[PDB]
């Protein structure tokens, strides 16, 4: 079979994570989507000539049990942490996502990328340059995206699998 990468989309509720998918695989907006749905997508693309199949997982949060997490940790090859510029708090939680995710793969080498959602909107309380810091700070690559717009979207996803294609090669 091609190759497929099996991407894992995490971050607060509220952030942008079901829209930035549904844009990735349909490309359409879908401005409201159930907060507490969790579920994977497919999509079959070329990533620089590459055919390959993306299979991610729209993570929702909290699981019915905690194996539940820790089994699409294990499992997920790479993880979009996204969160969005209007709310710090989202912000503030990519330490918890990293750390979670690290710890559960028992791992200092996790292919990543931060994404900043919903970088149509004028409000913004995390600056660009806060969020340059935090991926310095973690070695990965920051995207800003819009789900609304588009922009951003497929640079996050094809991002996130050049970095799995990087640790592949170690
Ligand atoms: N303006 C704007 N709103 C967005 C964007 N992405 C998501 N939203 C809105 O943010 C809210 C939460 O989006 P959702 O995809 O459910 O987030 P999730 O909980 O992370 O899955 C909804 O009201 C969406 O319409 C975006 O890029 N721009
Ligand atoms: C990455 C990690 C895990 C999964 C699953 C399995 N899974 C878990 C919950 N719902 C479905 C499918 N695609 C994935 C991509
Ligand atoms: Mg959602």
């Amino acid at each position: 079979g091609m190759t497929e990468y099996k991407l894992v989309v995490v971050g607060a509720c509220g952030v942008g994570k079901s829209a930035l998918t549904i844009q990735l695989i349909q490309n359409h907006f879908v401005d409201e989507y159930d907060p507490t749905i969790e579920d994977s997508y497919r999509k079959q693309v070329v990533i620089d000539g590459e055919t390959c199949l993306l299979d991610i997982l729209d993570t929702a949060g909290q699981e019915e049990y905690s194996a539940m997490r820790d089994q699409y940790m294990r499992t997920g090859e790479g993880f979009l942490c996204v969160f969005a510029i209007n709310n710090t708090k989202s912000f503030e939680d990519i330490h918890h996502y990293r750390e979670q995710i690290k710890r559960v793969k028992d791992s200092e080498d996790v292919p990543m990328v931060l994404v900043g959602n919903k970088c149509d909107l004028p409000s913004r309380t995390v600056d660009t340059k806060q969020a340059q810091d935090l991926a310095r700070s973690y070695g990965i690559p920051f995207i800003e995206t819009s789900a609304k717009t588009r922009q951003g979207v497929d640079d996050a996803f094809y991002t996130l699998v050049r970095e799995i294609r990087k640790h592949k090669e170690k």
